[PDB]
């Protein structure tokens, strides 16, 4: 295979703390000899663990890459043993637009791996991941929130793995993440995924939902940082001690939508996220966008539990998942 | 003046229950004979007074449109003692494009006013409220939120008007709405306003924001739905007794904006909406878009307050306004 | 008023064939010292009527396009006793466009008279015409069609008109077109247009619609050159004897649209154009275009009649005229 | 091979009359846990074949669209000896852009075949339409117009193959279509076709070209109705008499183009659709579009025939065919 | 007339540097509560004249802007005797864009005056400078470049004006200026021009054209500095010795042009800029853009003189100017 | 592999002059039955080699073009010995939207080889040089300017091979075409490249930068017509005597840049092409594009030379490249 074009503006295994971008070469018709320039902080001092840390897997995903840029910026050489790699911006073109995918190439970065190094700048961003990132790490963390269209409770999430010993090491870490709540499912659609990229290695993998609708708030933004700061003392990278508060864990959900819209609307949710819901109840129901005095259409709960994810906008389309009703252990 | 172009396709002054469009004319490229059809319901019924209630002055602001939605397709007449004119999506073409402003001109109807028969169409819409509908109303209700890139605390909204008989009466129709947060203000920028055209005639206007985003939830619906039926009571158009809850008076707020943006970048803010903030605190931090290890530019409370207002998406720019402190009475 | 900045390349009032353009001057991004160039063509010989000549009005109706670009490429001055002045592409940008409205300014030519000379081009060429080329005129031609969106059985038009003396000359030249079909209406929406600045100067107008769809056939080319060399004999402007075949002549239409869309979708026509309907009889069918199985909306006759105008795309918007039915006199 | 991820929401093998969706799930921008509802209605009862109707596999042509939605809302199940899968809008998304290839990605769904699981929303449906339903079918219908840029006297085609026995049952049901015009031809372009798809398992195909220029006429719709219906009765799904008419055969068109511009400007044919020409006639000219008094440039027919195919729009382009000449039998 | 909107973020007549925007705000779809911060530095010190100092008021016109961001950013208050007031980006969101025009309101900033308060964004820029910035000037320097469009031999320009007096002082602030050409010359288009708004106050104007191609390089760099030093050394302003070179003084070019193209195709310049042409030579042909073969049009030179202008791109438009021939004195 | 579906309008092996097109099928939504026609001359006489000529690898590169359509317009068959194919704009779709790569499928001609007959359009161009034009032609000039975001000092440049009589073959034809720069380099990225293509067949590639900035000079042009006739000479395809004229040549440059910019902004370059700098000088600043008042960022060079090559615009992003320091033999 090709080795990938992708160039870092600063060393990737030197002690201290640098500042750079990985250059990804990019010709087009506003600059014939042009680049993405990908921001990436590297601190690395004594021995221990290296953990790769992304946030804007999805560039519309805005938790991961705050508490990722605070940990760039305020972490010293002396406060580390071990290596972090911090990439807070990872579909870097997708960020710069505030979209879930590039407008280079359309690429859903999350779902291109494991790329190639002559294909699309989304495809390579994946194959410099795959091949010369993730080989270097010994985990990683990946953040993720709803985007624009949806709004998720804030959870981390574990993988059911054939693997049953990593299962358990990736349980744990998100054990210690330690999010207001806190789910295991497996992952019905793995091919191509990044998460899918890491796992296979043999590597824990901590990943998220933190919230959505293209935005984020105080408490969002520091359920981020604080399940950050405490995966990493668990891998032994930082030092201190854990914060630990109450975790809702939600049964399998099987990560699958049963309330898919069948009608563009105005769209009214009947309960917020979070909140209990029991069978045959009113979860939705969508307005004409069209006329008045016609009746709308109701989605119900087909089980009891607790609205756990929301369509965001406003208007909902024909095919678009409404609501997900999750149940608590 | 040229009469205005719009014709309903129902009477708006007939006992009974009507639903039909404004029909306005609009020729463009893709319908030479077209138009826009703005929907509309009325509801008269013996004696009262006539409410004109509108939602989505702005169309990416949704609280509004879903109570009036209801309102229009659940209400019977023999509940009615006056006249419901129901226009939930008021700048439709707005409404249709999830937008704020109109994809055909542009136009922010609600500064717009008084309009003109033989403008844009969002001037044309205009023209129709201010010499058709309004002068048969006794009262208005226009429905406000943040919109895609703000949100609000939860306030119904009276002005401070030279006619202090109707400013009176306006407060009290606010009271009666009984949003969790009561304002009254001095609108600084009244030229072309909507909420100008109706308090000039010496009519009661009832105003909000009762969120933003471009979403709204379970909890703000229903704040919507309330204040419609309690104002409608107080009206004397519905009857029933009004459901009255704590609500939050905010002092005078200016309404205007101190902590504006002189940076694009990652928006982390550091309170949530209605949390408290002591002068001098961090209100917000701006982080670098293109780069890592960056001081972030930080923005303080130039007062003790609470927290009322905030730039939602991200993603924030120059010249945006990050956030606005108000001060509980 | 300033003088309009339009300076033609040709000269307008010397013996002989010219052709050139009117230049328009039109800075702008793509060109700071640029221009619009608008093809015409001058042909003056001996004595008699100036007749001005236009077509593509709306950049996408071509009947009169082709038979003025003919007219301007075959006819010798010798075979000339006046002056004819033709423009087959009136509004050129819209044409240029295939499109009903110019793309620098949305502007609908036809609706922008009188326009001005420090206007959007599309009013500095109104003005042009009304002030510089109209006064030297003492008839004129201007043709229509239905365009991209509408279909009409082919006829001539004659105006109602106060002045009763010219409206029997307008009615006299509609007659000599000979088109297949024949009408005299009032036009209800005569403020700002083209036809209203040439009648109300005292000059003989005469209009059509040809056909549409954005399209023209060989049939309907050859009734726009024969209509077109009909009107000039009867103008004495080119000798020869004219063509007469049978027309039929349609009750006034009122010109106006009963037959709205209210829904959006697959558009069935019932019956095409030219065709009988009795009252009550399904003219149109609209069809769901996003699910099967649903009822469609019907639109049926008001009144007997024929068809004589019809949407012609097979999507329908809602607010769209579907079908106009005329009366055969 | 993956199995394909779409999902039916309706059962497809079960008696009665069911409406409903296949699912194509979409995750893009505005829409991350989307899909695409492409419209399926199914009918079954008793013992017989199954057919598989599709319309819109290109978006802007209408009659299949018509006669299929009319056949899935108007078809009792007891009406029914067999199977109808019934898909008026085949390219779902092209339809809804009323476009010839889908805004997705493009794709042209009649070059798709055979798709692929993983591929563009194109791709998928024609994997799924590959491996999925066809297999069901013993029978294809998929009907075809022009489009916006094209029109074609209105004929069902039957094509040459390789098994002579499938061409003569494939003959046998074009015949009994029996629209105004029939034809056998064999299909130069074979690769990657849905016609393709269906004869290379065994299986009959029926197919028509029924006019063109993004529209559809009431005698258009009813050719196809009526040869949907015919064709449904000579397969005995359906029972009743066959409506025959009678067919202008046409000799081997060679299913190529001779007259192919090579210039931008105005389009004016000289025959009409069906009508005759003889060899060195005129059959187009191009006149500028953008000056007066050139000469226009010349197509003339290579041979004697009819106007069987047309450029429709007013402009012409460089590289566009302008007409093809075919030859009565 | 209502005030201005713009708020300076610094003040504007005190002591010192002082380096911050204009905050015009701007309300729209991605920002409700927004604005257009305009970058402006005020320098101040002692007495003398107030210079108010405009680059990009074309945004794609760079090398005032380059000798503005280096004085804001270079000059101490001590060097300072008056007031600079710098503001690189005039119309700055054309400038944002890199575009001629503002991509707001398509506003060419140079033809906006006097502008009004309640106008387009353009247009409140054009009114804050005409009745808040300009009175509060003496003396203004305005740098232009030919855009994307058009290049220029590098030349100062001072009017030809009705006040004698002032026209003489505005001759001797050019001659100062000292660009390799000199030109005096009549504005045939005044109206609404920057220019005319300073002029017709009694107020010497500065103006240039120093290149162009939406580029710019050292000596055309070089040439806005040592200008901009050069006049405010004869403003007074600044202290030093003026820098004299050599200038070619032009004879008054009528600012018209006379080799527009009549059309679109591949553009060769036949001589380059201040190079020498006669009465007769050619100055450039038009090749086909979309064939091989055909003769070239020729624009042949009207007179003898230098070439003073030509278009710049490759690919040239119908009504585009080629070429200006000027006349060396 | 099948076919290419490429067919010329004109024979490319006859003698005499022929003018022509190949026709590329090409369905779109805008052309169902359309084609790309790119224009081609071909030119054939007695005896010799055959000379592959293409401008416009790059749609926004001019010289060649220029020279190119001057060579087909102007030469005899009377002058020719051996055979000239002329393809003036290479990738045509390219040229005709004035962009370094092609609209339909944003593909970048010169790293598209060998390209496939059943790809993309831009993927089917290079399949038929590839295989059908290459293998006829003995020779091939294939022309280069840096476009609309690069300049560079004019060169003809040979490569570094593995055959070494190929190279100085390709050596001694590049002297031939004496530009005023002379290079002779290792090409880093050769995958998919034209220059590739030809060179690994066994054939001379003669390739050039002459300039750049999306226009070209009356000089540049003429080094484009002087190499080009001079190179036909060489070949023994055209006869007369060479123009010989100095040239410079430059060291391997290593064809890589090394001043990335790491920020968007205004670009100041220091010095102009061709001119001397010294390790350490100022080669270029960047100025915020959004405020004042800031130290701007320096780009110094890393040796002594002269500058070959800058960035062209006045607005600069990140991670393109600035300049491209050469250092002369
Ligand atoms: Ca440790
Ligand atoms: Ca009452
Ligand atoms: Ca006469
Ligand atoms: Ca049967
Ligand atoms: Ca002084
Ligand atoms: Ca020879
Ligand atoms: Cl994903
Ligand atoms: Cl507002
Ligand atoms: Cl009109
Ligand atoms: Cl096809
Ligand atoms: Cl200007
Ligand atoms: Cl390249």
């Amino acid at each position: 295979m090709k080795d990938n074009p992708i160039s870092p503006t600063i060393p990737l295994d030197q002690d201290g703390v640098h500042h750079g971008f990985l250059k990804l070469p990019y010709s087009r018709d506003d600059s014939a000899w042009g680049s993405v320039m990908i921001p990436i902080t590297v601190i690395q001092n004594g021995a221990g663990k290296t953990a790769l840390l992304t946030g804007a897997n999805h560039g519309d995903e805005y938790e991961g890459p705050v508490a990722l840029q605070e940990l760039a910026a305020t972490t010293r050489a002396e406060d580390v043993t071990g290596r972090l790699i911090i990439v807070p911006y990872f579909n870097y073109p997708a960020f710069r637009a505030s979209a879930r995918t590039s407008p280079i190439d359309r690429g859903n970065l999350n779902r291109a791996f494991p790329g190639r190094p002559d294909g699309t700048v989304t495809q390579k961003i994946a194959d410099y991941f795959q091949r010369t990132l993730l080989p270097m790490a010994d985990v990683a963390v990946d953040f993720h929130s709803g985007g624009k269209t949806l709004d998720f409770v804030p959870f981390a999430a574990a993988h059911i793995l054939e693997d049953k010993v990593l299962q358990d090491a990736c349980f744990a870490a998100m054990q210690a993440f330690n999010a207001p709540y806190s789910v295991q499912l497996l992952e019905i659609d793995s091919e191509g995924m990044y998460d899918t990229a890491v796992e296979e290695m043999g590597k824990v993998l901590v990943t998220t939902e933190l919230g959505g609708g293209g935005m984020s708030t105080a408490r969002s933004n520091a359920i981020a940082k604080k399940g950050l700061r405490n995966v990493l003392i668990h891998f032994g990278i930082l030092q201190g001690e854990m914060q630990i508060d109450p975790s809702v864990t939600l049964d399998m959900p099987d990560g699958d939508c049963y309330l898919f819209s069948e009608h563009d609307g105005l769209f009214e949710i009947m309960i917020d996220l979070g909140e209990p819901v029991q069978e045959g109840d009113l979860v939705a129901r969508v307005w004409s966008p069209d006329r008045t005095g016609e009746a709308p259409v109701e989605y119900r709960a087909r089980r009891s539990g607790v609205l756990i994810s929301r369509h965001f906008p406003g208007m909902i389309k024909s095919g678009d998942c409404a609501a997900v009703i999750g149940v608590v252990e």
